[PDB]
């Protein structure tokens, strides 16, 4: 008996959906409940036939399960996606976040429910953000997705998008009041999280929903984040908007000209000065926010970090200075938990 429960699961998974209703056909009602609701291993991951089948996009399977066999959607199971397991997927979550739209109209349309939480709290609408298909996106909102629901720590549907690079969910989100300004766990907004990647699109659709510029857990703003995550263009789009007059706009300058001395992504030195240079004539624009320099690291020779804009000129060259000027630089000013994934 529940060898014929492995061929269900198997028609199921592998969308034949003409011999799926051969072997449903002419069972009893206690036969069509056990058959449609083994839980079957295959792995480590464990789910029902109608999980399977949505969470592998066979529409016809699916309209026949639940059409005509009254299958329950609110069946969870624990669904292998991008390697990992995920614990308490319903089979509206397994389609929403592998872009199925045709299979999540379905199970919409026969009332799954739109807010279900996988145990890491990943609703359906979360699945699709990571996902990027706007068009499941709306369905889901227009459907009474919830987009406050945030996942175990607190990382909402627009901080996935951002990071993710959706652009065109991301404007979606916002349009539909997103709060721009929900914080993570760490503590990061949306915008930490669109500046760390170099969403350029994505930095100016936040700024223009009144995105603010807030400190993290570690005490990064946003700005700092592209800085030192060497986003020069990120840098200067919010550099050109209202932030802390001199203090702060220097530091990323520095910051930023630093990260072109201190990864070999970028390690373009001229960029270095450029930066390291525009950062030290802006303290000199008065009469003066004068370097609080640190005693010479053992490491880096003796090699006091320059404080004069003459101190500084006599380093155009010298490229070996310049580079222990980003690593000083560095040092003075500095010495993402669970946003990356459906979970």
């Amino acid at each position: 008996m529940e060898g014929l429960a492995g061929y269900v699961y198997k028609a199921a998974s592998e969308g034949k959906v003409l011999t799926l209703a051969a072997l449903l056909l002419n069972r009893s009602e206690s036969d069509i409940r056990y058959l449609l609701g083994y839980v079957s291993q295959q792995g480590g991951q464990r789910s029902t036939p109608l999980i399977i089948a949505a969470r592998n996009g066979h529409a016809k399977v699916v309209r026949l399960l639940l059409e005509h066999y009254r299958v329950q959607t609110q069946q969870t199971g624990t669904v292998r996606f991008d390697g990992y397991v995920i614990d308490g997927a319903t089979a509206l979550w397994c389609a929403a976040g592998a872009g199925h739209f045709e299979v999540v109209k379905l199970l919409v349309s026969h009332g799954a429910n739109v807010n279900h939480t996988t145990v890491t709290n990943s609703t359906p609408l979360r699945a699709a953000c990571f996902d990027g298909r706007l068009d499941i996106v709306k369905y889901l909102v227009e459907n009474n997705a919830n987009i406050s629901i945030a996942n175990k720590y607190d990382n909402t549907c627009l901080m996935i998008a951002a990071y993710k690079g959706h652009t065109d969910v991301v404007r979606y989100l916002l349009e539909q009041r997103a709060d721009p300004n929900a914080k993570a766990h760490c503590g990061a907004t949306a915008l930490h999280f669109a500046a760390e990647a170099g969403h350029i699109d994505i930095v100016k659709e936040l700024i223009k929903w009144r995105a603010a510029i807030v400190v993290n857990g570690h005490g990064m703003t946003p700005l700092k984040v592209a800085a030192e995550s060497c986003k020069a263009d990120v840098v200067e789009l919010l550099l050109s908007h209202a932030d802390c007059d001199r203090r702060s706009r220097i530091e990323a300058l520095e910051l930023l000209g630093a990260s072109f001395a201190n990864d070999r992504e970028n390690y373009d030195i001229i960029k270095t000065y450029h930066y390291l240079y525009l950062a030290m004539l802006e303290r000199f624009q008065d009469g003066i926010l004068e370097k609080e320099v640190l005693p010479p690291i053992h490491a880096y020779g003796n090699r006091t970090e320059c404080r004069n804009p003459q101190e500084l000129e006599s380093i155009r060259q010298d490229r070996d200075a310049l580079h222990m000027e980003g690593l000083i630089v560095r040092e003075r000013i500095l010495g993402y938990r669970g946003a990356v994934y459906a979970d």
